[PDB]
């Protein structure tokens, strides 16, 4: 069985109300993982559910053990760096790059929704790349929150919020900044709920169509908020060139390859 003594401490990946996430190395394999340490005190929809949700673009739960105090989840750790870091080193991504990343995300989401699982955390900080250029949706953050309108108005974490999160993520990928990046900030509540999001002119009209769709304020009208869930999104104008089987097969080539030797390469483990 796994136990605290099976790992070497590397650094803190994230702290939080729920607990913390540490970057560790399993002495037996020399392999790297992120260990989420949840206070039992503080605490279900997070345990087991993720424990089993396995998908190419979802971080995998390697081991799940518990101390008498906390709950520990050792999960695979992408070593190709964080999306935020790559994005910012380019200000924006080519629309085809957005595309490449968004589709791997759509693939994960279609999957989670097929199991009546709402992700709630689709956002740039939760995105990393693995050694090969492929996306890994993480479960934790190392930025203003852009909750979905129905979450702000009704505390309604239904399927749609994931599509809303997909839109905010690609809007930033293609524009280089959030939708209300300049407008103060304590304004976010009223802006998200009632301000129209405007799109740069430099955006292909399909891309402009996708964003306008993913960012609909009415879940009932969002691209993906319809009973067909992911399908509305997989079949959007913006998404034609795509081969979804290809997508989930990791058969697509990543438009960017992180500069790591092997998953063992610890070079992205800094800033």
């Amino acid at each position: 069985k796994v136990t605290m003594n099976d790992f070497d401490y590397l650094k803190l990946l994230g702290k939080g109300t729920f607990g913390k996430v540490i970057l560790v190395r399993e002495k037996a394999t020399g392999r790297y993982y992120a260990m989420k340490i949840l206070r039992k005190e503080v605490i279900v929809t997070e345990s087991r559910v993720l424990q089993n949700t396995r998908h190419p673009f979802l971080t995998a739960l390697k081991y799940a053990f518990q101390t008498h105090d906390r709950l520990c989840f050792v999960m695979e750790y992408a070593n190709g760096g964080e999306l935020f870091f790559h994005l910012s080193r380019e200000r924006v991504f080519t629309e085809e790059r957005a595309r490449f990343y968004g589709a791997e995300i759509v693939s994960a989401l279609e999957y989670l929704h097929s199991r009546d699982v709402v992700y709630r955390d689709i956002k740039l900080e939760n995105l990393m790349l693995d050694k090969d250029g492929h996306i890994k949706i993480t479960d934790f953050g190392l930025t203003p929150e852009y909750l979905a309108p129905e979450v702000l108005e009704d505390n309604d974490y239904g399927r749609a919020v994931d599509w809303w999160g997909l839109g905010v993520v690609m809007y930033e990928m293609m524009c280089g900044r959030l939708p209300f990046y300049n407008q103060d900030h304590e304004r976010l509540f009223e802006l998200i709920l009632m301000e129209e999001i405007r799109f740069p002119r430099t955006l292909s009209p399909e891309a402009k169509s996708l964003l306008a769709g993913l960012l609909k304020k009415d879940p009932k009208q969002r691209l993906g908020g319809g009973p067909s869930d992911a399908k509305e999104v997989m079949e959007h104008r913006f998404f034609l060139s795509i081969n979804w089987q290809d997508v989930v097969q990791k058969k697509l080539l990543p438009p960017f390859k992180p500069q790591v030797t092997s998953e063992v390469d610890t070079r992205y483990f800094d800033d």
